[PDB]
């Protein structure tokens, strides 16, 4: 499923995510734009053989089994393909753990590079929420 920009919005507010360990909704919207272009079904392989999925481009190396990542971990309990679902319960509950990890949002490093320190409440600006 490829969301709009408000309708990601308001899944993610009903999902909890909005000021979620201080991260207000922007800084999420704005994160899913540049990792998953607001893409479920966004897949990305990494140099080390590690795949990243679904909007929040979530990582096989640590967070979510797909039986191909040597030495991973599945911190999330989850196939990594349930981060690809239209439905986003799944990337929305690993990504509050990840974002627990105490690197906050820079686990994002698209986040880091693109969204912090930006005017991130334009990306919710004009949302029915
Ligand atoms: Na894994």
């Amino acid at each position: 499923k490829v969301f709009g920009r408000c309708e990601l919005a308001a899944a993610m507010k009903r999902h909890g995510l909005d000021n979620y360990r201080g991260y207000s909704l922007g800084n999420w919207v704005c994160a899913a734009k540049f990792e998953s272009n607001f893409n479920t079904q966004a897949t990305n392989r990494n140099t080390d053989g590690s795949t990243d999925y679904g909007i929040l481009q979530i990582n096989s190396r640590w967070w979510c089994n797909d039986g191909r990542t040597p030495g991973s971990r599945n911190l999330c309990n989850i196939p990594c393909s349930a981060l690809l679902s239209s439905d986003i319960t799944a990337s929305v509950n690993c990504a509050k753990k990840i974002v627990s990890d105490g690197n906050g949002m820079n686990a994002w490093v698209a986040w880091r590079n693109r969204c912090k320190g930006t005017d991130v409440q334009a990306w919710i600006r004009g949302c029915r929420l």
